[PDB]
Formats: C-alpha cells, sequence, structure tokens
C-alpha cells in the first residue's frame, strides 16, 4: 500500500539516505519494487511526496499543540519550538528523513512552495519574525537547514541528559531566536 | 599501522554513528579486530583517541591559515569560520566524525579538555567572544554542537550549491556569531 512504502522510505532514508535504493524500500515495505514504481512513478516523486507527507505530519503536530491565545511573536515561536523538539524526540526516524529531505537537491520548487502553503496560519506564524533572507526563494531552504541543524542538537543533548534537557532546549531557542529573527 | 584503523574508524563513525562495530572497522582497514583491540583496548579508547586525533587534525588546519596581523576579535572568528568550513569541505568524513563523537556519551572530559588545551592560543581566540552559558562546564560542548550544526548546514549548502557558496559561508557566519557571542 501507499502508506507501508513511506514509511519503510521514511526508515531508508533516515538510515541510509537519499541515496536509499528503491529495492530496499519495497522490500522493506513487503512488497515488490514494480509497486513503489505503480505508486511512485520515479525516484524523484517519492522524494517528493514523503516530503510532504513527512512535512504535513511534522506541521500537524506544530499546530496541534499550539495556543491560539499566545500573541507574542517570541512566545508563540518558543511553543513551535517546543513542539518541535518533542516530535523529533517521539519521532526519530521521521525527523532524520525530513532533515535529508529538506535538504536535497530533488525537491521541486512545486513541493517547497506547497510545504509552506499547506499550513498557511503557521508559515506566517513561523516566517513573520524572521530574517527576510531566509524567506527568500533562493536561501528559505537554508534558513530551515540551519533552524533543524539547531534542534536536531538540543535533541540530542536532551535524550542523553534528560536532567538537564530543560535547559538544552532554553538555550538552543534563544540561540535559534538571535540566528534567524530580526 | 593504527592509522587504517582510526581512518577507517573515521569514515565509520562518520557513516554508521558511534554505534558502528569494532568488526566492521578492523574489516575495512584489513586488521583483525583482535589487532584493533591490541592497539585500543576498548571502544571507548578507540573513540577517546580518534577525537584527540580529529581534533589536532582540525585545530592545527586551523592555525595553519592563520594571519597575525588580524587583530579584530570578529574578523578573526570569521577567518577561523572560513578555515571550518574549508577544513569540513575537503575532509567531509573527519568533519562527520568528528560531530558524534564531541557529543557522545563515552568520551571522558579529560579528554576534551586536553582536546581543547592542545591548542591554548586557538582555544582562547575562539571562545573570548562566546557567552559564559557556552564556556560553563556543562554546556560547553552543547556550544560546541551549536557551532559544528551551523557549519555543516554551511558545508553542505556551500557543496551541494557552490553558484551560491558565498552567501552561505557569510549567512551561516553571522546566524553563528549572533546564536553564541555577546
Ligand atoms: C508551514 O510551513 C513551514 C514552516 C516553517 C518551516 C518549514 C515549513 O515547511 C514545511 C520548513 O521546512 O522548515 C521551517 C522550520 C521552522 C519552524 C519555525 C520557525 C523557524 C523555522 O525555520 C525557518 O524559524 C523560526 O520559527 C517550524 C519547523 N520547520 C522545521
Ligand atoms: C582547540 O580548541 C578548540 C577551540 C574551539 C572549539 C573546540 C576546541 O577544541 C577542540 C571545540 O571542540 O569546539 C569548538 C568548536 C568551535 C570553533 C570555533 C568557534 C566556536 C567553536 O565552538 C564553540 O565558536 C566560536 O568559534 C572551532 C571548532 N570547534 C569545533
Amino acid at each position: 500500500k501507499k502508506q507501508a512504502l513511506l514509511e519503510a522510505a521514511t526508515q531508508a532514508i533516515a538510515q541510509s539516505g537519499i541515496a536509499a535504493s528503491t529495492a530496499v524500500i519495497a522490500r522493506n515495505a513487503g512488497v515488490a519494487e514494480g509497486t513503489l514504481f505503480r505508486y511512485f512513478a520515479t525516484k524523484d516523486e517519492l522524494i517528493n511526496t514523503l516530503y510532504l507527507h513527512l512535512t504535513h505530519d511534522m506541521c500537524q503536530s506544530l499546530i496541534m499543540e499550539l495556543d491560539r491565545s499566545i500573541t507574542d511573536a517570541k512566545m508563540m515561536t518558543r511553543f513551535i519550538w517546543n513542539s518541535y523538539i518533542s516530535w523529533g524526540l517521539n519521532h526519530p526516524a521521521r525527523h532524520r528523513a525530513i532533515r535529508q529531505l529538506a535538504v536535497s537537491e530533488k525537491l521541486t520548487k512545486e513541493t517547497r512552495q506547497r510545504a509552506r502553503d499547506m499550513f498557511p496560519e503557521l508559515r506566517d506564524l513561523c516566517y513573520r519574525s524572521l530574517l527576510m533572507v531566509f524567506m527568500s526563494d533562493e536561501y528559505r531552504a537554508f534558513g530551515d537547514g540551519l533552524f533543524m541543524a539547531l534542534a536536531e542538537t538540543t535533541m540530542d543533548f536532551a535524550a542523553r541528559d534528560p536532567a538537564r534537557a530543560g535547559e538544552y532546549i532554553a538555550l538552543g531557542f534563544e540561540a535559534m531566536w538571535r540566528a534567524l529573527t530580526r
């Protein structure tokens, strides 16, 4: 099924990178390799769709825990940071794959913009405090990559030192905030 | 010699993480695991010695390129940033290996203290501008990991989009400077 292949592609891309074979992915999904291509016509297609599926999963937990009572930009961003830190901690495979898929040459401009416009409110809540350079078409991926690099580092230190996780998350957040916001 | 094991360790920890087995390291170097254990009594000893050797290779490349006439603290830091990014693009396995080793649990803090004190002038150069949080005993490793996560993203984008390399290095540097310095 389409769902069993996206899950195998998630784990494979997280462990082996974007160079994961489609022969490994369908095999790790219980279907033959031909079924993979009858759902995802090309390697690049599965790359782009899984990005859309992973970003949809990630933001749906971003906005799910977001307090709509909050109106201050920084406090609101602290909510989204804590949710993203928690999502990666609760879903280590999806976070690793969404990292390697956001980086890649293979993501088309249509998938990149649709990943932002899929949740328009959260986009404006996740972008309208940024350095304007990081919302440009040419540096938006890089801006997402600095954020995710800082978040991953925050995840690792926290899971490996739970007593201090509360401080890693706060320090990581302020560091991210000075790095990317205006 | 040991160099084959140290190099195999670099490639393997950069690929399969600190979780990489002693057997493949030894095997990808064409030496017996026993011999690996004849030179490194534990996997922990291997990981602490490797971190020392890898930090020495990186720090000396940093000081090999310094200009002793750069007396501005921020400009001097930008030179060191340029060196580190350059060192990471020329040796992506050594750089990828240094990030996982530095954030791992099994690295004794006598080891990483010895890593910073083998180049004391470099140590005080790159740490003189840092916030107190990131010079603390508890959050020093966290500061190095945030720096390295930002540099790694900078290297990844500069290598894959070289038409825009200069912007990534500059934006990466300024992002890092806001995140970690007073
Ligand atoms: C609604 O659509 C989106 C919003 C924001 C982002 C992406 C995105 O599309 C899927 C993306 O791919 O990456 C960022 C990045 C990010 C967030 C929140 C931020 C921030 C960020 O990095 C620029 O800067 C300060 O607040 C949320 C989590 N996400 C990893
Ligand atoms: C030799 O002595 C050292 C100096 C600086 C650092 C370490 C170190 O020991 C090996 C270290 O392990 O971590 C940092 C980190 C780092 C550098 C340069 C920086 C910086 C850094 O991290 C906070 O911030 C401001 O500029 C250089 C590279 N290195 C990865």
